[PDB]
């Protein structure tokens, strides 16, 4: 199938377009070129600072009767500076007006930790640590529940969240909507088994982002492994005729995961698109798990003392 239920009975497409580091001068015409090729999932959020740009796109296709907003459906996250209760609607009201939209199909907090309040996003103190806020993951959940009781979101969900800090939403007392999705890096180089096997197991489902990679991450190193220059994958992707990323893409399909690749060129968002014309064996599949070096990409080590930083856990 092209889409797959939610606990909230909505359908949500498997194929999305990413759009961090899509740049506002930029990713206007990519949202455009996506929703003519066909994609109708958008994962955004505020902390990209593009969302304006995104709801530029939405709007101008809306009005061209491409396409009707019924059949989109638009991902935005809870920045870490906004967990505190009081500002919570705020920050998804802030999120739907640069959108131009009146309710996001899903709704996520972007990452577990808390930061201190304010302009900036990274929040730092004199000798580069974060600074947490204190706010804690069940506080902010109930925040997330008010805004679907009142319309603004049809779903809600995680992100970057340890199966520990899925579970106490899920044993959280007086639990209103269970979390719809855990949205978590999946690559064959961070394959995710143990989190993924917990995540389908309650009925939550995982999207997978940086799925190839992320090479334009702006910490990245030269000998960082890179997934779209493995020989090894370009190898099965030969023997499909398909691209690197194309197989790097199908990969999570298969495993029964929403997959959501960024691309601002215009014949990238087309290329990552096709993807529903082929099949992985089951030894690619097999093949491509094996080379899970439990290797992440996105990480921040100026906070890695948080009470809330996810990683420190086995999965
Ligand atoms: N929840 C979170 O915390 C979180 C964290 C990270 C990412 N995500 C989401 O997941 C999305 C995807 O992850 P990502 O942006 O980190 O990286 P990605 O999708 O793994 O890779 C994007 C990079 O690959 C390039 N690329 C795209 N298609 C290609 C193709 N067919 N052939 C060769 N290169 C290609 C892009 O180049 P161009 O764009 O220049 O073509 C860009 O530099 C994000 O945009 C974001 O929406 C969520
Ligand atoms: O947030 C996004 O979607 C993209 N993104 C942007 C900047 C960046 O440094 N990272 C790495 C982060 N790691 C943590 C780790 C934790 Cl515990 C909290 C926040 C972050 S941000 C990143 O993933």
């Amino acid at each position: 199938a092209s889409r797959i239920l939610l606990n909230n009975g909505a359908k949500m497409p498997i194929l999305g377009l990413g759009t961090w580091k899509s740049p506002p001068g930029q990713v206007t015409e990519a949202v455009k070129v996506a929703i003519d090729v066909g994609y109708r999932h958008i994962d955004c959020a505020h902390v990209y600072q593009n969302e304006n740009e995104v709801g530029v796109a939405i709007q101008e296709k809306l009005r061209e009767q491409v396409v009707k907003r019924e059949e989109l459906f638009i991902v935005s996250k809870l920045w870490c500076t906004y967990h505190e209760k009081g500002l919570v609607k705020g920050a998804c009201q802030k999120t739907l007006s640069d959108l131009k939209l009146d309710y996001l199909d899903l709704y996520l907090i972007h990452w577990p930790t808390g930061f201190k309040p304010g302009k900036e996003f990274f929040p730092l103190d004199e000798s580069g640590n974060v600074v947490p806020s204190d706010t804690n993951i069940l506080d902010t959940w109930a925040a997330m529940e008010e805004l679907v009781d009142e319309g603004l979101v049809k779903a809600i969900g995680i992100s970057n969240f340890n199966h520990l800090q899925v579970e106490m939403i899920l044993n959280k007392p007086g639990l209103k909507y269970k979390p719809a999705v855990n949205q978590i890096e999946c690559h064959p180089y961070l394959t995710q088994e143990k989190l993924i096997q917990y995540c389908q197991s309650k009925g939550i489902v995982v999207t997978a982002y940086s799925p190839l990679g992320s090479p334009d991450r702006p910490w990245a190193k030269p000998e960082d492994p890179s997934l779209l220059e493995d020989p090894r994958i370009k190898a099965i992707a030969a023997k499909h005729n398909k691209t690197t990323a194309q197989v790097l893409i199908r990969f999570p399909m298969q495993r029964n995961l929403v997959v959501i690749p960024k691309s601002v060129t215009p014949e990238r968002i087309a290329e990552n698109f096709k993807v529903f014309d082929f099949e992985l064996s089951s030894q690619d599949m097999t093949t491509l798990l094996s080379y899970n070096r439990n290797w992440r990409v996105c990480a921040l080590l100026s906070d890695t003392s948080h009470k809330d930083y996810p990683f420190h856990e086995e999965f």
